[PDB]
DNA sequence: ATGTACAAACACACATCAAAGGTTTATAGATACATTGAAACTTTTATATACGCGCCTTTTTTTTTT
């Protein structure tokens, strides 16, 4: 509602039915011919040079890039309302299409390009002068404040103002879409439902929030600080939030963790108002505060953030602000002075604020951040936007789709995050097991999964394999239940949910920079605390639908957080697939966007040579039959 | 429809901190011997003088067995 659900809908525009082509345009003009009903992207025999055409391909859809002559590509709807930064002469495109009329030129697609270049930059929500207004700028979205009633009635016929940009600041369009056909002064009021009414009068409208552009401040505690560097994926995403007018904001899809608070620094030192960020644990928080912080521009003093528990100085400093969601995104609250500091910052107009990671957060619960804060302006910062909770309002129509995607093969090319060739080994089953499964019921039948001969027979191979040629290992798997029992029954370490946190810090101080200790097991809980700068041999063993796309993403904190920039960087992903089970499949749907990253994956069933273990313990299959009688217990108190 | 493993509050059961205090003992006060050198102390005598007292020495009296 507020957001709308634009952010994570890639590949589209594929303009293309029965009887697609019309007469071959780009048949004779055969310097460049992608698939343009589709949006698709192909070179031409009179044109084949590639590698410096990257951006141009970039404004469009998706390529394919082990392609040869060229990658794929496709349409995309919103894909043009990213474009609208640079802004460029739109039918340029097309004219770069009139080349690429492959088919006789797809006018129409043409057209639905012209209307592909329609929204971004075409935006419509009034803004004036140090103040909000009701008017409308681009031609995309144009009447997205003057016809308006919380944007047009709620704009306010208020003439001009920085100073007088105040008392209204329909609430603050401050935050406002391009501006200002006849500008109605914006108001203080009712907008955190016009967030709501715009996709609702689908208003694909291009918010404008600026770096100066609002007096109702004498701008306020932030202030520019841009001691930071940059690798080579910086720029776009700080560029990113001006556009036209006055400045921007808006939602960016990253591999979290590459000191992202570096690239909040700026857009925040670069408006000088009241900000807060957010993040989603002090299970997760502090992986921030103090080696990813302070490097950068910031004083060091300020901030505060609470738990009430892990409180901080509240009621003391005019400086910017940070909390979690999680904290006050719930009737929880620790100390009642969690609502001695309530009511104002949810209260008060906030600049902009920072979310990040929000993911995995449910609207069910997401929503009183929308109903916290309403900030002048937002921070997008998640894993994954293609999702399970795909649900209508994304937070886009807060602050916007996906700005900046990452880059894996070709950009990389100026940093390797970490060459991946990922394993699934097709361990075959046993009915013995499986006969029950054939009699069980619900997930409790998925428990019957987790009791297959073969894991083991493979898992000591793992690790034999590893340090036969001898490197260290990091293991994915779930159902701690017995997948505890796995742990001191594989010779390695249990990790596990409900537990305390003295036994937290035995695990790595005597066991990093050792050589001896060099195997883990992993919790549910875990998880959300820290991987290792060590051991990128990943084995996934047990996985569970759904988790599929945060174990995904699960998995990403491992290598993209990694730069080192060497040669080759031989590195590799191993997954445990026990086959003729309910999962795989399932699996092959999760594995169904692995290579879709261009990170790719390797199958194999059996290697030369996974039978080299004679450790294992169940050596013969009786012990596999021992297991049996144990096998009953969990799924005979199931 | 539909509730379930999973992890955040939210106030609390759990491991920790800290004041108090018997007991031990160097450690020191005070202690009782151990040293020794040092000066305050002893001896002749004879010599008469003019004493006693006890002891040299002896005269007179005093007391058991055949």
């Amino acid at each position: 509602p507020a957001d709308f659900v634009p952010d994570s809908v890639s590949g589209m525009f594929r303009s293309h039915d029965f009887s697609y082509l019309r007469l071959r345009p780009d048949h004779a003009s055969r310097p460049l011919w992608i698939s343009p009903s589709d949006g698709r992207i192909i070179l031409e025999s009179f044109s084949p040079l590639a590698e410096q055409a990257q951006d141009f391909l970039v404004t469009i859809a998706e390529p394919i890039s082990r392609p040869s002559h060229i990658h794929e590509y496709k349409i995309t709807a919103y894909s043009l309302y990213a474009a609208v930064s640079v802004g460029l002469e739109t039918d340029d495109i097309i004219s770069v299409l009139d080349r690429l009329s492959k088919v006789p030129v797809a006018e129409s697609i043409i057209n639905f390009i012209k209307g592909a270049t329609i929204s971004y930059g075409k935006v419509k929500l009034v803004i004036k002068h140090n103040r909000y207004f009701v008017e409308t700028t681009q031609a995309d979205i144009l009447q997205m404040l003057l016809n308006d009633s919380v944007i047009g009635p709620l704009r306010i016929d208020s003439d001009h103002q920085v100073q007088p940009p105040e008392d209204v600041l329909e609430r603050e369009e401050e935050d406002d879409d391009i501006d200002a056909v006849h500008s109605f002064e914006i108001a203080n009021e009712s907008v955190e439902v016009v967030k709501k009414r715009c996709q609702e009068i689908d208003y694909p409208v291009l918010e404008e929030y600026d770096f100066r552009n609002d007096h109702r401040n004498p701008d306020l505690d932030i202030d520019l600080k841009p001691s930071t560097q940059i690798r080579p994926y910086q720029e776009k995403s700080l560029s990113k939030m001006f556009g036209n007018g006055r400045a921007r904001s808006g939602i960016i899809v990253l591999p979290c963790g590459a000191g992202k608070t570096l690239v909040g620094i700026t857009a925040a030192c670069t408006i000088k108002k009241s900000v807060i960020v957010l993040c989603t644990s002090s299970v997760s928080v502090m992986q921030w505060r103090q080696q990813f912080l302070q490097w950068c521009t910031l004083q060091p003093e300020n901030c505060a953030v609470f738990t009430s528990d892990n409180k901080e100085m509240f009621q003391t400093e005019s400086g910017l602000v940070v909390s979690t969601y999680s904290m006050v995104a719930n009737t929880r609250n620790r100390s009642h002075d969690s609502q001695k500091v309530m009511d104002f910052l949810t209260g008060r107009e906030w600049g902009f604020i920072i979310l990040d990671e929000v993911h995995v957060v449910p609207a069910a619960m997401f929503r009183r951040v929308v109903s916290t804060i309403a900030a002048h302006a937002k921070l997008g910062l998640t894993a994954t936007l293609v999702r399970e909770d795909d649900k209508i309002g994304d937070l886009n129509f807060l602050i916007g789709p996906k700005l900046y995607e990452a880059n894996w093969m070709e950009l990389s090319q100026k940093g390797h995050i970490a060459n991946v060739q990922c394993a699934e080994v097709w361990c075959p089953m046993t009915a013995e097991f499986y006969q029950e499964y054939l009699r069980e019921t619900a997930r409790k039948r998925m428990l019957l999964y987790i009791m297959n001969p073969t894991k083991f027979q493979a898992c000591q191979f793992l690790i034999q394999y590893h340090e036969r040629r001898g490197d260290k290992i990091i293991v994915f798997s779930d159902n701690v239940y017995a997948l505890q029992e796995y742990a001191l029954k594989m010779g390695k370490p249990f990790i596990y949910g409900s537990t305390p946190q003295q036994e937290r810090m035995n695990i790595l101080q005597n066991f990093q920079y050792n050589d001896q200790i060099n195997t883990i097991f992993l919790s549910k809980v875990g998880d959300t605390s820290i991987d290792l700068p060590e051991a990128t041999c990943l084995i996934q063993i047990s996985s569970h639908y759904g988790s599929r796309r945060q174990e995904a993403q699960r998995l990403g904190r491992i290598l993209r957080a990694k730069r080192r920039n060497d040669e080759g960087f031989n590195a590799f992903f191993y997954s445990l697939v026990s086959k003729d089970t309910q999962e795989m499949y399932y699996s092959t749907k999760r594995q169904a966007f692995l290579v879709d990253q261009g990170y790719a994956f390797k199958v194999i069933t059996h290697l030369h040579g996974m039978e080299n273990i004679p450790n294992l313990a169940y050596a013969s299959p009786r012990e596999r039959r021992e297991l049996l009688q144990e096998v009953l217990l969990k799924n005979e108190e199931a």
